[PDB]
């Protein structure tokens, strides 16, 4: 029976590909527990030069269109950096909560979820940079993943959905 061999595949693919978030705050959440229609996974860091910029395309998007929901992954934690060899004195030292908070106060949104990786968001998606879009629907279709998308793309991308 392929059918149903192929329907249990997917079940167990499905359940391995998926992913959890820890927030700022210690709490581990899923896409279950996100609101919008499209949700978009915004990996950076809070010395992060483009970022600035990136944060102000946000801020735009999530006025505009009120299905998006932004979670703001910053990774430049001491796990990460470990993880990675950046813990080092050529590369900044860890983000503070504190710092992360500052920066998501100074740039972007109240509403958006914050969360900080200790790398395995980075190996799950592949994260290229630290300024990196994963732009996902509900059933984890990615639409979009990678550094410093434009404006246009992203409106292009949202659009489409």
């Amino acid at each position: 029976n392929a059918p149903r061999a192929a329907g249990h595949s997917e079940e167990v693919l499905e359940r391995e590909a998926s992913f959890s978030l820890t927030t700022i705050d210690g709490e581990v959440i899923s896409l279950n527990n996100v609101g919008g229609d499209v949700v978009i996974l915004w990996f950076m860091a809070a010395w992060c030069p483009s970022c600035v910029y990136m944060a102000d395309l946000l801020d735009r998007l999530t006025e505009k269109y009120r299905e998006i929901s932004v979670i703001a992954i910053d990774f430049w934690t001491a796990e990460a950096l470990k993880a990675l060899g950046l813990n080092k004195p050529g590369y900044p030292p860890p983000d503070t909560p504190e710092m992360f908070r500052k920066f998501i106060a100074n740039y972007g949104d109240p509403s958006w979820i914050m969360v900080m990786d200790d790398g395995s968001l980075v190996e799950k998606f592949n994260v290229r940079s630290i300024d990196y879009i994963v732009i996902m629907d509900k059933s984890s279709n990615v639409l979009y993943a990678g550094t410093t998308p434009s404006l246009g793309e992203l409106e292009s991308v949202i659009k489409s959905v």
